């Protein structure tokens, strides 16, 4: 699905506030309230727009220890089953199959280093395909934002 | 600012759909349409709720090359100045001060390897504090989700 | 257990000399010999004060080769049993579960490199969960001190 | 200064409790209350005994973040000057010149990751000799003990 | 087989264009069309000249993602059988037994990172002798040429 | 410029022998001696076909030491200037800007380790941008071949 | 066995030439031909002097490729048996149990990279305890000498 | 200068004992006392035989700390100047320009870790070209021997 500058204008608007009214964007882009409705709806079926949701701040919820963990597996064919075990875990918010040293690269979000220690040892490291982990503790997270379409 | 099980119930709901009706949640948890408005508003002044926005899929917008780049600097004191230069780059969506080998650990989102090559050489590696970069290219991103509060 | 500046004053005093008399600290902080007795006793049940002991110098006892060893295990779930085997060894004075490359990070204190070689090969490396060790020999240990509460 | 089995017997006792009575040890080993006073005093002038102090638990005093930091310098001759700057930092409890990758290997003791981040950026990495740091965060410290002489 | 400067002159000529006529090189080097024919033929039986072929450009055929992959095997004796499995794959254009970290170092030529991901996971990583891969994605390939005999 | 199965059929043939007759291929695929001339000529203006050349074996010409060298630079912005110096070296047959640890990844082809040592010290490492090199020496090169389009 | 400056004087002399006559050293150090005989003989039973032998030059015997190899074993307890297999090999001239990454660090002396390749693959890498090798090829060996007692 | 089986027979003999009699070797191989004198003398002018010297054991002379040090330089062109400074150090017994991570790979022979620490800091790391050292300490040296020609 290709994308007008009308589509981009809508996305910028609704990416900053989901509740900015379609009738205000019509006035703004010089189109009808109705095309705006339809543009948005095409982008939903395209899979571009995935939902409207409140954004939350994990830190102000007391997640003081976020980290990335590189997982090294005992053998590389083990990725699909390792992944299946990891995904059952709520502390794992992201996971990637990347270049470089690691088989899997994941983010886990934890409340304390005591919590992180319990997850590593008892939830992640017990996963039988896993030979080693290397976790990179976030001490500061100054930039967090979005693609600017 | 500590939260109770009503605060969580509200969050779980509005993190799935920003647009669900305060009036349904009132019926759901057995409370007043007005306590829900207020709880949400406190979490806002708390900084727990940061906004209501539509979520977008970069893949569907043609961002086929996600990467994490680890930045190593000429000397470690250089971190504030390198950060300042990187944050002006819109292709940098995230940045972390972490443990381990790198000074700064960033995500860039790009459309192609040709684009990514242009950004590395022209925008990132032209930054004068930066000794070397190591980019980890995402081939697969099977888990992307949120803290489940 | 929280801590006055009376508590800190006592700790500084008794951390430099266990035998500095309670009746001298009373004079010094303008309290009774009896509160000092009781402050110390609360900190003992708190677990803050762990004991009074003579400090010894391993070097003047002929421990010329101290080292840290990073242990890499064949698989990560192996930590609890590896640790249980290590702890039986008197040359292992410390052990840590850390971030980074190693599964376990330990200090061993030895008299000579001939001694260190015998321990590595015959006591540590015979531990069956262990795939590799990497030992960092201390050549100089210029700072050794304490948290300053 | 070489030690016999009376010297060890004395050490083992006073390393467990600084306060045990010379008079009990005399009865224990079958010697004079006065030879024990003297043996201890020689070990003191030998530098084998360095003091009698209370031991403190950092954890109970709220030091939840222990770490080892490996320091890499811009050039290796810089070791004496970097050491001098680090030793003025009270959060650095230990420092080693070791083998392997790092120029200086230090322990810092901190209350939180927020504190540790402040010390890294503001106190440690502002040291001008220092190219990069690599900090290993302690998640667990199951063995902490002494040479058993 | 040793090599005149006549041999080199012929090779330079025919390395730039296979179709440069033998009767033009005769004029050029002051020999007969017939020795040129025979020189070339000796170099063919020597194995120096391996063929005449059109050179193609993989990039203009839409190979946007070339890479090198370092293969680490579970055990080193495994090289011959790993290699035998790899060679069945058309995306593997080169392979080397090198010094350094890797057991095998290979080039694979792919159309997209989606393609590369499918090969890694399903063709290369399924090879049972393989413990890990590390792939170095080519972002730019500015020099590609030949030995200049 | 997209290609059909006639374009591939032509390529497969002329990549094996540049000299096979357009007239045989016409009979082979059931088309005109003249459409084959034209298809080839379009692929030429497309840049898909770059030439017809004889292939040479470096081994048979006495190049016993092939190597890949990873170049690390003093600062990453230095890549264009280091590249320019390397490309003047005829022993450098290939060069890549890749991911991972190195700034530039090159192939050099040499006759002996004595030669290779002379090139490293005298021609490559004299380049002023270059902090360090890491050369991977080819001991075996069992697969060398082409994209199979 | 402790060592006079007479002992050192003899060793320097006989280390440069085994055939420098005892009666010349007597004149030189102002002692008898007979003490010199006896000094040397004590050092032999001490094990200090191990033999008199011609020194050879491997390079002028056509050993163009010397190397060090770091051996990584599948598990660390495997050292004694790995070593026993290695020692049967004539190309292995030295072996060390060292700190750092490798289980065993060895020197092998070879005539060519073709020879080195055959040894690695067929003699060293077939040793079943071995997971990986990393070989450091000597390109230049400018200093080779002796302790100066 | 190529050698036959008489040349080898001579070498094998005199590499075991420099002092065995030319007259016994003549009887042994069935040749003239005089051809043996001559063969040896050619190998001398060839540079194959470099001397006859007594071999010494460093261990028995109290060298308990052998090490290999890998030297990394600030820039790679610095190799000739760093070498020149190192070769003036008598504790450096060997030095190599090798492949892999290090610029220079050296052996130092030392009596204690206290000595080795003094040499590193005061003699080696004071060399201004040197960014960092990595020393591998020998704990065991089970194989030490010669090419068997
Ligand atoms: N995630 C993976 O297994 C990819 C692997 N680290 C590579 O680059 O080859
Ligand atoms: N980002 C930083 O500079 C922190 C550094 N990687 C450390 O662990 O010490
Ligand atoms: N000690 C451990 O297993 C922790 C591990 N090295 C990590 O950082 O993931
Ligand atoms: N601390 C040092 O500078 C010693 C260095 N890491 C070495 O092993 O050579
Ligand atoms: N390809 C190999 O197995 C060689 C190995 N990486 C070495 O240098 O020892
Ligand atoms: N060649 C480069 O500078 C790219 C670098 N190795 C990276 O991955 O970021
Ligand atoms: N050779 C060994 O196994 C020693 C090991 N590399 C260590 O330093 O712990
Ligand atoms: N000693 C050197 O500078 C050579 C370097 N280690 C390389 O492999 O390229
Ligand atoms: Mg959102
Ligand atoms: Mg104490
Ligand atoms: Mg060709
Ligand atoms: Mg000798």
């Amino acid at each position: 699905y290709l994308i007008d500058n009308l589509d981009r204008g809508i996305l910028e608007a609704l990416m900053g506030n989901a509740r900015t009214a379609y009738a205000e964007l019509a006035k703004q882009f010089g189109v009808s309230p109705e095309t705006i409705h339809v543009r948005v709806e095409k982008m939903k079926q395209a899979g571009i727009i995935t939902g409207a949701r409140i954004d939350v701040s994990p830190k102000q919820l007391g997640y003081d220890v976020g980290c990335f963990i590189g997982i090294i597996l005992k053998s590389a064919k083990d990725y699909p089953s390792a992944l299946a075990k990891l995904e059952s875990l709520d502390e794992v918010t992201e996971a990637y199959y990347t270049t470089g040293h690691y088989s899997i690269f994941i983010k886990v979000m934890c409340r304390s280093i005591d919590a992180l220690q319990h997850v590593l040892i008892n939830k992640i490291q017990t996963i039988d395909e896993i030979q080693s982990t290397e976790t990179l503790i976030v001490l500061q997270n100054p930039i967090m934002r979005t693609i600017k379409p």
